[PDB]
């Protein structure tokens, strides 16, 4: 635990547009009450831990201690709205090497082969990362299954919020969705 500061809200989320799973809406003194300024580095952590960049709330004395979230930040760590997660100011840097697993079939959307690790680059480029966090798909499935989301598992920065970059290096596993149900426990 090299660093810890951070503050404990309420998740929030609304009906709106679809982005905003990579923006914090607080007020000044959320923000304020440890050192986040304009355009930091925010890391959550309800369910799992999550990453996010810090914004201003538009209407500066609600955001007091609430966070407005999608339902991707939501789902990245796995809690509910107005649950209570903590969120500690961190900055970015360019990951060199991350880990992930993508929950499909072996014939869905990893069936490419040669480059197909500098394809998950090509696709998550110049992105926010942290280790065990998760990601969503253009929409897409099969069957009645579940899940069709990226799980990263492994960081090479601090575990810190890190951006990607083409120079980043990936690792993709060969278990996907395959057998995989929490079986143990």
């Amino acid at each position: 635990m090299e660093s810890n500061n951070g503050i404990i809200l309420r998740v929030a989320e609304a009906n709106s547009t679809d982005p905003g799973m990579s923006r914090v809406r607080l007020d000044e003194s959320s923000r304020r009450l440890l050192d986040a300024e304009i355009g930091d580095v925010v890391e959550i952590e309800k369910v799992r831990k999550t990453v996010g960049r810090v914004y201003r709330a538009r209407p500066e004395d609600e955001n007091k201690g609430i966070v407005r979230i999608d339902s991707v930040m939501r789902n990245n760590c796995g809690a509910s709205i107005g649950d209570k997660v903590k969120v500690r100011k961190v900055r970015t840097e360019i990951a060199k090497k991350v880990t992930l697993a993508p929950i499909i079939r072996k014939d869905q959307r990893l069936k490419f082969g040669e480059g197909i690790e500098e394809y998950v680059q090509r696709a998550l480029i110049r992105r926010p990362m942290l280790e065990q966090d998760n990601i969503s798909v253009p929409g897409l499935t099969l069957a009645g299954q579940t899940g069709l989301l990226f799980k990263v598992v492994k960081t090479l920065p601090s575990k810190v919020p890190v951006e990607i970059g083409e120079e980043t290096k990936i690792e993709i596993r060969e278990e996907p969705a395959s057998e995989v149900l929490e079986e143990g426990g």
